């Protein structure tokens, strides 16, 4: 069937969306099926249930395929991040550049970590994000889990679940990946090629494979706090960021103490 | 198997013929200019580099409607109406009008049919006072482009797709031209409201002419040696003076309808 920003409504209402809630939203699109108005219904449509006052997130990045890093004669030509201007990242799909490009959208300052908000707290998800561990407690990560928000993967697969890289951060196991690298910003209003330094989200720990994010949020979803819903025609899941981070520490810090 | 950078392709705008202050109607195959450094924002970046602050960068918008709408009952509520803030460009020749429209400091024209990207000093003067109906006449960014004596830029996109020909097919004088009748929702005093509009159409050639007879008007304009080629990263592109193909479609359109 066709999804409507009034169908899309329903599908929203019925996977546990309410009024206030702030989601972060990593989707595919495609899956969802044929849309009226485009795949900004689907934006307009949770805006809807979750009103003025709630917040929809997606995580944004940019555009940068690390040839930056160690390609000279490209540094005097990469431009500088601009979270007003940078495209955000294309791995997992067009939905950050949607709530980007939508008027009235925000977007933090962090390049790796950045976040695309909009909403009556947008304001506040996006400002003072951390350069340096851009995931932990000083970003919008750690926020949507002090204000108790909610994740919605929305048909996209549950390894791309971004927030549990803030429970990386928490997570006490042994021997973190640190990873430096440099990156050009704004300082000052011109580009300047800064050192950041943060915990390694491109490779997951040692022993662990590239998407065991996908066994964590099935591993929550048997405990039956999590939901199970479709919206249009894109199977999802919704599940509180204030549990799942919790519930991932735990399970990281249980498979460290094997040591 | 070059990259393209802001600066390498602010000298590949120079030599194809854009110079300071004058404005440009793109219409481009990001694809064809080949790897760029810093993405297509390059491109644009480039192009305001070369004609200053004073220039205007405009874009094909259009919108996404699919005429799904046309006669569909019952999804006629579930229709968003044309907001020219909020409803996206047409994605069948490119990001290019996106990628303007996106852009901070971009407007974008009212005409729902015809709505036209723009970014630069005059942005504000080119997307006002657009005619809804006939959204190709002398009261668009079309007419506003060969007033101000804009150029055309054709960054690797197809010749049959410079829409400021649809402009020439507006004032050549030719018989049984054809018009082109719908209704779209739109936003009159805030909300939406469905209206009626009247163009000459423009998404069918007229009189059994080839589907892509715009490629061979510009391909003969050419030949006169008016324009000039040139190649913007890894793409083939043609810039045109906007007044000049205008009165040389409206002559071969002319001869033509004579012909018949």
């Amino acid at each position: 069937r066709v999804s409507t920003r009034s169908s899309l409504a329903e599908d929203l209402r019925a996977i546990g969306l309410a009024d206030g809630d702030a989601v972060l939203v990593a989707a595919a699109l495609r899956k969802v099926g044929k849309i009226v108005g485009g795949p900004d219904d689907i934006l307009d449509a949770m805006r809807d249930v979750i009103g003025p006052a709630g917040t929809v997130l997606g995580y944004a990045d940019w555009q940068l395929e690390d040839e930056i890093r160690d390609d000279p004669a490209m540094r005097e030509h990469i431009p500088a991040f601009d979270p007003l201007r940078s495209r955000s990242i294309r791995d997992n799909g067009f939905w950050p550049e949607l709530i980007r490009t939508t008027p009235g959208a925000l977007r933090s300052a962090s390049p790796g970590a950045s976040m695309a908000a909009i909403g009556g707290e947008a304001e506040w998800f996006t400002a003072d994000h951390a350069l340096d561990y851009g995931y932990g407690p000083r970003s919008p990560l750690g926020k949507l889990v002090e204000a108790k928000g909610k994740v919605l993967m929305l048909g996209a697969p549950l390894d791309t679940m971004t927030l549990l890289h803030h429970a990386e951060h928490l997570a006490d196991f042994p021997n973190k990946r640190i990873l430096r690298y440099e990156a050009p910003i704004l300082v000052d209003g011109e580009k300047v090629w800064r050192w950041f330094e943060e915990f390694d989200t491109s490779d997951p720990p040692d022993g662990l494979a590239d998407d065991y994010f996908a066994g964590i949020v099935e591993e929550f979803l048997a405990t039956g706090r999590g939901k199970r819903g479709k919206i249009g025609e894109a199977s999802s899941v919704l599940v509180p960021a204030d549990e799942i981070v919790a519930f991932a520490v735990d399970w990281l810090e249980r498979w460290g103490r094997t040591a």
